[PDB]
């Protein structure tokens, strides 16, 4: 009898952007500077005991 | 009998203005900014899990 928008079945408006929870970043990259390295295992020299 | 003012049934004086207990306003209208919208349901996109 009466015309209602349920008869039209209109699609939703889509809103730009994405909503996200934030992620914790590296602590080691902040606390320790990167040294320049060549590909492969490194070796470092340490004193075990003084005289 | 002595003439008392009860005999005249005098009308009360009617004082200007109305007295009200206040009502709290919307908190959602203050804490969330309104976005512009067209009529009907809207759809928003969310990240459920990161890689």
């Amino acid at each position: 009898a009466v015309l209602k928008t349920s008869s039209f079945q209109l699609p939703r408006h889509l809103v730009p952007g994405v909503w996200q929870k934030a992620q914790g970043q590296s602590v080691l990259a902040r606390l320790s500077n990167a040294e320049p390295q060549e590909f492969g295992e490194q070796q470092y020299m340490t004193l075990t005991a003084p005289p």
